């Protein structure tokens, strides 16, 4: 099936023949008992597939796994216990003491703190552009430059890359490009794979879980970035590895060779694994995740009509628009929707926007998106709080900055809900 | 404030909350939290005000376990994490950075073995094994970088007990800490290796504090009684302005608690390895029998080395109630409430013999785990210390002969009749 809402439903999981069970069981389970002592240690020497320990595999988190990569187009996938860590294990397996990355300044602000904070205590730098233009993402890699990694929408911005461009800048010199693609809901606004990247990776928590009830992250792996041809900035993908007894991971796995590190180094010795019950509540939200993208886009663009003609707003920022910034790659790369996000600026001080969002009744003030519930956050103030006020500026973050996540009500009450609170506001 | 394990294990961090009155503990489903309005979701996300975020940070499902945790082994609070492994890293990335390093027993789980020694090297954080358990070889390894020494207070697969007070002081008259992983000492049952000088305790939550194989996950328990401001030259982060919060100063702003609250406002927030509230719900009810567990885990284990020992198809057991084990000093010195719920044995033959035994059980499960309330047995050099070479595997204690028994709560006659009946079978 190549559809999308066919993949959403059925990929990646037959009824077992013991129990015929329609639905994917919760595998509350630690452990998985082996046939015998020999198949024991089959299984960690890694000369069998199979069950052996939730921390690194468990047949729910499976299921996600594989349907989350069918849907994104990646040879298979591998679940963290948040968008976080599955951005940390990434870059973790890429780079490491003494190597960098490049990245767009252009990012959650969690993400930014992250790769500007975190990841140098290990000797992992990165080197951040902020024009979006090729020569500048040209102009940053070094010998040490391990990775490309952009949002395929920035948050809360929603600049668009010219992943086309950028990911033959990265090729040419070796190096894979990591794009994080949780504002492309799962691969249905942007499916980056198709376009050039090497590694996708996803905070579940939002559009694919969909309901606001678990946080989850996942890395997908295209399985189409040559390791051993360029075995020189990636030596571990090839030469023989000390935790395995020199195993050779390019030899024995090939185009799997990434994701197959991230499970038997990462999830193995780091640990970020995900709950099987975390995972069901995920594979409820994909179940939907087609329809609910296409209704959340639907209303994006009405409400953004509102927003338009409201002269209680200073201006209204989403990819679709004519006049934002990358509405050149929005209109190469979003084909089925310009997303479900948008930002406002309204008229007035400083008071106005606080005055606006308390105001509603409907929308919920909180830091998440891709809720089937409308959301409203003020990211000065929160997610990209930890940024200095340039850094803000570097990510498209201004003090007047309202961010909406478009939940998927009637757009007509959640007009409403705006239009009463503006009327609160201003009269 | 109670004093018993028991009472703590059923009501330390939980009371109803007045809207529902849920007696159990409630699962908080939930990525998000709704702010009372933007000035207050400003004020959290400032760290001006205590309050639930975003529960890759904190959870109320999860708050219970960290607190009941932290009562159970008298810690001043505790963070969840993913799994033990998590824990572990969590820790030794706070305390330590590209170019330190820690001290740590060569008596370990595999798993931390091969993370100490070959993942956090390439993040420039090296660890100096120390084989013999001598309190000056301890003293030795430590220089200038040294950021922590590291010990479990029951060491995977042969028992290891350390020498907690002594290696304490050494470490303190250096100024770091001493961290333990505590999971053998089955949540503080066992062992409360803070009474003893230990400034953290890590724990797979995996094992018996869960309790039935249901679930991974982790927990850091930190005791508040190291002092970073005394040893700011070694932890400097812990005093100085925070590139994270606008310059905050840890210690200033949070004393005892900078190191749990680092763990939770940095290395949760940004490496992002969180326990759900459904794993944690799991592991709640594991806690609710903890001590009548570890009672009857190690009363079984007591039996079942009584057994081994009279049989003539073992050639060896291992277990810290014994007086013939290298560290029975210190296990019967901190072992007072029974000798943990493991034991190893070699049995008698060539080397296909410990694997006809164990896959001639048939009520003991042979898989990856342990602390279950199901009796469990696994082959450590070929399973858990698989990854590691012939050397260092010796260098923790496991021989290609030793199987090691994880002593479920089953009737203890079932369990020696699975051993007896497939000792037959083995040896007619
Ligand atoms: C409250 C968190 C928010 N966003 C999280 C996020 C993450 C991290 O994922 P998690 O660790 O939270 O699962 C990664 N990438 C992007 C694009 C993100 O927006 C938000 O509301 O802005
Ligand atoms: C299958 C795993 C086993 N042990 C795990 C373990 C861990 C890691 O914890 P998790 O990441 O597995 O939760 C930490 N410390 C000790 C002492 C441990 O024994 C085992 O059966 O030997």
């Amino acid at each position: 099936f190549q559809n999308f809402e066919t993949l959403q439903l059925h990929a990646g999981y037959t009824p077992d023949p013991h129990t015929r069970s329609t639905a994917v069981p919760i595998y509350a389970t630690s452990s998985y008992t082996f046939n015998d002592s020999a198949h024991g240690a089959r299984l960690f020497g890694l000369k069998e597939l199979g069950n052996i320990y939730s921390r690194l595999m468990n047949p729910t988190v499976d299921v996600f796994e594989k349907r989350i990569a069918a849907l994104e187009g990646g040879i298979a996938a591998a679940a963290t216990s948040s968008g976080q860590a599955a951005q940390f294990l990434t870059i973790a397996t890429l780079a490491k003491a003494g190597d960098n990355i490049v990245a767009s300044s252009h990012l959650y602000g969690g993400t930014y703190n992250q790769l500007n904070v975190l990841l140098p205590r290990f000797g992992i730098k990165t080197k951040f552009v902020r024009s979006g233009k090729l020569e500048d993402y040209a102009a940053a890699i070094d010998d040490q430059t391990r990775a490309i990694y952009v949002e395929s929408m920035s948050n809360p911005d929603y600049v668009v890359p010219d992943f086309e461009g950028i990911a033959k800048i990265a090729h040419e010199h070796g190096i894979p490009l990591v794009v994080d693609n949780t504002l492309g809901a799962g691969g249905y606004y942007i499916r980056p794979i198709e376009h050039g990247a090497d590694i996708v990776v996803h905070s579940a928590t939002k559009w694919i879980g969909g309901h606001g009830t678990t946080i989850g992250g996942v890395i997908v792996d295209s399985g189409r970035f040559n390791w051993n041809k360029h075995s020189d900035r990636f030596p571990e993908m090839v030469e023989p590895s000390p935790s395995y007894h020199g195993l050779k991971y390019w030899e024995a796995f090939g185009p799997a060779t990434f994701i197959t590190r991230i499970r038997v180094e990462m999830l193995r010795d780091i640990g970020a694994c995900l709950s099987p019950f975390s995972a069901q509540q995920l594979l409820l939200g994909i179940e939907t995740l087609g329809l609910r993208a296409e209704r959340h886009a639907q209303n994006t663009e009405k409400l953004s009509k509102y927003f338009e003609s409201s002269p209680n707003v200073s201006w209204v920022l989403w990819p679709g628009s004519e006049s934002h910034p990358t509405y050149s790659q929005a209109k190469k790369y979003l084909t089925r929707g310009f997303g479900a996000m948008l930002s406002i600026g309204v008229k007035g001080d400083a008071s106005a926007g606080s005055k606006v969002v308390d105001g509603l009744k409907l929308v919920s003030n909180l830091a998440n998106v891709g809720d089937a519930k409308s959301l409203a956050i003020h990211p000065w103030s929160t997610t990209h709080e930890q940024l200095s006020e340039d850094e803000r500026l570097a990510s498209g973050v201004t003090e007047d900055m309202i961010r909406i996540s478009v939940g998927i009500e009637h757009v007509d009450d959640i007009i409403a809900d705006f239009e009463q609170s503006f009327q609160k506001a201003y009269g």
